[PDB]
């Protein structure tokens, strides 16, 4: 197979994201490698031991998800020259061209590709003015943006300019945060920066949200990797651009699916990396930012754990807090005591209940 790689590598981790961990589209890994129709995580962690040859346990590096990529490119190629409608247009095309067909392919199936009729004749003629314009004024267009302009590009002018202009504008962009002891990494300074530049405290709940976007691990921390996978797959190339999608971010927590998903994750970011739990000082600073307007008796829990509890906050009774919190009645009276709440609601409500 050596004969017949690297660019195509770099395109869609772009376009489509590198996942390390098994994920859910369908049990998913890598960019959007399949590693079994069945419901079993058992079924997919099979799978996975058996394609790479070790214990993984749902975890791969990035040349893991390269080996799996390569397999997917080959069995897509063999896909599009078993399809009449495909493999005339492909065979047409230069090196560069083909990566941009397969990344359609990869994106919305055969079908959907073979749907394109009229550009795809354009692109087998090579009026590659005439597809480029043709292709923007589909549906393709609208539902990725970011990703359709880049492919539309590599059509247009059969070079990697759109995936090398991109990585340009990221990587000089990246070199304003990076720390000068760790290249690798945006340290204090760099984050301190990065919220200045976007007028925002560092310690404020628009970068709480702006973290849950970026999937960051943890505060105080920012890596490389965790700037360029964010800023891309939010399809931001500026600071200006990031901060236009605030509006949007803020918009999706008034979903409480979408406020569940942040409320949960905030846990896990704020929390020290090799501790399970949180401690009770950083639990009731974010909650004084996560749970603001949102729980009546906030102020006297603070003051309940602070004189009570005194001790680190774990993962359950944060999940469970926001329960409490929305099913709650101003007076208490609809509390289950013989209910499954925490031991430590149970001290609360007990504590609270006197004070009217
Ligand atoms: C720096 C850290 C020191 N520390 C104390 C105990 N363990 C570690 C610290 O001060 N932690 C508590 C702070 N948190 C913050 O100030 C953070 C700072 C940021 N980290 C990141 C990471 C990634 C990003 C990118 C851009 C996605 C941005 C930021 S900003 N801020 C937050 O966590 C947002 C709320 C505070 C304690 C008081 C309550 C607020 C947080």
């Amino acid at each position: 197979l050596y004969f017949q790689a690297m660019n195509i590598f770099e395109m869609l981790r772009i376009d489509e994201g590198l996942r390390l961990k098994i994920y859910k589209d369908y049990y998913t890994i890598g960019i959007g490698h399949l590693l079994t129709k069945s419901p079993s995580l058992n079924a997919a962690k099979s799978e996975l031991d058996k394609a790479i040859g070790r214990n993984t346990n749902g975890v791969i590096t990035k040349d893991e998800a390269e080996k799996l990529f390569n397999q997917d490119v080959d069995a897509a190629v063999r896909g599009i020259l078993r399809n009449a409608k495909l493999k005339p247009v492909y065979d047409s095309l230069d090196a560069v061209r083909r990566a941009a067909l397969i990344n359609m392919v990869f994106q919305m199936g055969e079908t959907g590709v073979a749907g394109f009729t009229n550009s795809l004749r354009m692109l087998q003629q090579k009026r590659w003015a005439e597809a480029a314009v043709n292709l923007a004024k589909s549906r393709w267009y609208n539902q990725t943006p970011n990703r359709t302009k880049r492919v539309i590009t590599t059509f247009a002018t059969g070079t990697w300019d759109a995936y090398k202009n991109l990585r340009k504008k990221l990587e000089q962009l990246y070199n304003r945060y990076k720390d000068p002891q760790d290249e690798n990494k945006i340290g204090i300074d760099g984050i301190q920066q990065f919220c200045d530049d976007l007028a925002l405290d560092p310690a404020s709940i628009s970068v709480l949200i702006i973290a849950w976007k970026f999937r960051a691990a943890t505060q105080c921390e920012f890596s490389k990797q965790e700037f360029m996978d964010g800023m891309t797959e939010l399809g931001c190339d500026s600071i200006e651009k990031l901060k236009a999608q605030i509006p949007k971010m803020e918009q999706e927590l008034k979903e409480p699916g979408r406020f569940k998903d942040f409320y949960q994750f905030t846990f896990n970011f704020a929390k020290n990396p090799g501790q399970k739990g949180l401690d009770l000082e950083m639990a009731i600073a974010y909650w004084n930012l996560v749970l603001n307007g949102r729980f009546k008796f906030l102020d006297l829990w603070n003051k309940f754990l602070l004189e009570h509890h005194k001790r680190s906050i774990p993962k359950d009774t944060w999940n469970l807090l926001l329960d409490f919190s929305t099913m709650i009645a101003d007076d208490m009276s609809n509390y289950d005591e013989e209910g499954a709440w925490p031991v430590l609601i149970d001290d609360f409500v007990e504590f609270a209940r006197p004070q009217i």
